[PDB]
């Protein structure tokens, strides 16, 4: 597209504004003192925005002209940018040390690093910085996504004995609930990260073109109705919806609107009487999905239970908690964050109904709202050589610390006890810990080393 | 792009779910009751995706073997989607009306609709419920960024008596707390259609190409100092650099962040006395911005101005609010939201500054953080002809009867007292209430109605 206009604006001025004599800047990355995040995310924008040729004759002219017309001024840097064309033919020489994809870190620690490898490109690094960061999102919808996994296993677990489904219990209803398209991509490959049912298709096309999966596909999804497919039977035939729509996936699993008007009607008068038959008459392998969207995630989800409860059969697994015929279940498909979702699980318990016959399906929350912020995403520069010799840097605002950075040439390690550590002030260069963990993933405009999806999953996963 | 695979993944089933016999299937678009939108967008969307020849003998294919093992089975509408192609030539057939790009419509109102196009693509309109949703996000940007403009804009007023300075009051600096890319172009353009100060210079590519402006800096910047290009310089060289910057550009605003290590010190020695004659000495067409990032945003503000009073010569106004020297001015980017910018002019207001030594700067809240659910960006289908005749839909669940839905065919009209209101069940038919305000945009594959981000801007023009 153009790196050249990937930055944010003044920064274009940032070249300038070092000390002189400056041969290198070394910026980290990292998600500051949700304790462990997921680091998913970094090989595609590097794919996708940096590796290869990234400059042209072209680009310098689209760029100046345009930051000219911006700054009302000539001060983009023309000269330096070429340097770039015209000895490594538009590759970025920036070297691009990062943790494993899937790599599950606690906070406060390393996650990635940049640094220029030419002298002349210091003003490079940061001049990424941007485009870089925006890993904070991947990551975030990654780790958030995970964590409300954990949540879903152990209520599971403990309700039912085991895990079987718990990658299917949360589904990705984000699509019309980001901002882009690009967008809606990247997150629901963040998702995939840690479950397998998707409605977001844009999220596969990602993965298997950036990250690959050599298992059947990445992600799934089932028929199911929404609002027009029944209100445009009519007022009086959501009942004629209800049935045309099981009939037609008599043959797979099928997931029907029942809030059109009062989902209480629709699951006892409509579902547990008229149509009671063409359910109990269906597969295991083909449940009749039953999905809300009214008010209220958990009072809802315990009534249509107690409706269900009376109108079909209910058994009681070796936990003491009641499930549903396996014809039957039930999907909260709105209204759901991690918040909401723990809220839910532990009422449906103290009720006694195995987590099991619930699954859930988030919008928004999953793939919006969610901020850089929410784990302090940062990126700084810990290191700089001026006139040859190399200081620590960093920030300490007085008003506030937490926003002290990081100091020096850091070095991320695994501790003789079992979590990391960052090495900080070079410290790193004697083997304490022995073996940084950062990877060279990328090193002028070529990618040294990529991850399959199929290990970015394996390590960002519950023990 | 394909877009059959710009949807959501259980709708690719939709088309086996509406009553038989259906021809029509017309949706609308709305903000169901921040109370008065910014409609902003969908003629990017409805450009960049929906456009042209978007359907072909291979995209038919792709779609084909994802949408079988994304489902595990083959329902897609090779057969509905081939009409499409061999009869229109790959042009989506549906025709979308819309309001002018720009306009300021109260909650509750429609904005757009979409309705098929010929009685086989019925199940069409749907399908791009989708695409078109994303559009919500374009509308609160523009709608967000619009209101902070009517809190600076009345304190302005009343602090400095005219509204001198206001297009540049709100400095976007989220490119880098965005999702992706794509989002940050389609956001940043929508605060320019209230500001003009942006650091993303990807916003400005999406509106010469997409809508066209006839000025010459649709968004402009100056140049700025960050975190590394003062801290390379040194723990004890904070100052250096102030003064290295304060030179290399001389002669154009310049902002300079002062929170590295005490952001007090840096105001009241560094600028206020060892740097103090590089400043005093500079035109009032090219002042020096102090640029705080850290600490309670009010408290912070208030004290930053009072140490600048003390070592600058400040002047008091016909309204009897303090003003400093002409080279000197202050830019607060952080913390900076709708509810938090409230908090600073009001107590800028009592301790007497007036709102023109400050300017904001907001970057995660400006962008990101922004949900379908504020405005409840709702499309929805409220007509529908079965059978020939064709009936008026709508859902009204019992749980949120504020999710009801309109019904039969929408119009928006202007009421005789100056605002809106949306005709339904057809109605506006009776011709009584003016014209249909919203205009066609979209028939048949082409774009039948564009505008220039000149009008857009004047409709989303304030008081
Ligand atoms: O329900 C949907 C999609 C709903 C959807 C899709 C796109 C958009 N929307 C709505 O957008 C909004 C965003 O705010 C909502 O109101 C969201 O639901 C809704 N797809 C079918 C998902 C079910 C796939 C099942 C396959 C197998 N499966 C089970 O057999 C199961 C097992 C145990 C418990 C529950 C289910 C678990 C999941
Ligand atoms: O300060 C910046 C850019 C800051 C920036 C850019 C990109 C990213 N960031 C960082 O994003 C993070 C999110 O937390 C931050 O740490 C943030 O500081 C900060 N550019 C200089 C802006 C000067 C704009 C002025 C031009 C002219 N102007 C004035 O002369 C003026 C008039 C009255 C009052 C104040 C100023 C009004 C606006």
């Amino acid at each position: 597209f153009n790196i050249l206009l990937a930055t944010d604006s003044y920064k274009v001025t940032h070249y300038k504004q070092y000390p002189p004599n400056t041969s290198k800047v070394y910026s980290y990355f990292e998600c500051r003192e949700y304790e462990e995040t997921v680091f998913y995310g970094l090989q595609y924008i590097l794919n996708k925005y940096l590796k290869g040729k990234v400059v042209t004759k072209e680009k310098i002219q689209e760029a100046k002209e345009v930051y000219r017309e911006h700054f009302q001024d000539d001060v983009f840097n023309e000269r330096g940018w070429n340097y770039i064309l015209e000895k490594y033919d538009g590759h970025l020489p920036i070297e691009v040390k990062a943790v494993p994809e899937g790599s599950v870190i606690p906070r406060g620690n390393v996650l990635f690093t940049v640094e220029n490898t030419d002298p002349e490109c210091y003003w490079l690094t940061n001049w990424i910085e941007t485009i870089l960061v925006q890993s904070w999102y991947p990551i975030t919808v990654a780790t958030n996504s995970r964590e409300q996994k954990k949540i879903l296993a152990k209520y599971l677990l403990e309700t039912s004995g085991n895990l079987d489904g718990l990658e299917y219990k949360l589904h990705d209803f984000g699509y019309r609930g980001v901002s882009s398209q690009e967008t809606a991509g990247i997150g629901a490959s963040a998702h995939l990260v840690n479950f397998k049912g998707t409605d977001t298709v844009a999220g596969i096309a990602l993965i298997k073109k950036y990250y690959g999966t050599k298992d059947p596909v990445p992600g799934y999804s089932v028929p199911a109705a929404e609002h027009s497919t029944i209100t445009a039977w009519g007022k009086d035939h959501e009942k004629d919806a209800f049935e045309h729509i099981v009939t037609q996936f008599s043959s797979v699993p099928v997931s029907v609107v029942s809030d059109s008007y009062d989902i209480y009607n629709a699951c006892e008068k409509i579902w547990g009487e008229d149509l009671r038959h063409l359910i109990v008459s269906r597969s295991t392998e083909a449940p009749l999905i039953i999905r809300p969207d009214s008010g209220n995630p958990l009072d809802t989800v315990l009534k249509v239970l107690d409706i269900l409860g009376k109108k079909f059969p209910v058994s009681e697994n070796s936990k003491g908690y009641k499930l549903l015929p396996p014809y039957l279940r039930v999907i909260q498909g709105d209204g759901v964050d991690i918040n909401t979702l723990q809220e839910i699980v532990e009422g449906m318990k103290q009720k006694k109904w195995s987590i099991e016959n619930v699954s859930f399906g988030s919008g928004g929350a999953l793939l919006q709202k969610l901020t850089r912020d929410l784990l302090n995403c940062s990126f700084k520069c810990s290191y700089v050589v001026t006139n040859g010799l190399g200081v620590n840097v960093f920030k300490d605002p007085v008003a506030d610390p937490n926003k002290r950075s990081k100091k020096g040439r850091l070095s991320l390690h695994r501790t003789p006890a079992g979590t990391f550590v960052t090495l900080e002030e070079g410290k790193g260069d004697l083997e304490e810990y022995g073996h940084d963990l950062l990877h060279t993933v990328f090193k002028n405009g070529k990618v040294t080393k990529s991850y399959s999806f199929d290990e970015v999953r394996k390590n960002a996963q519950l023990n």
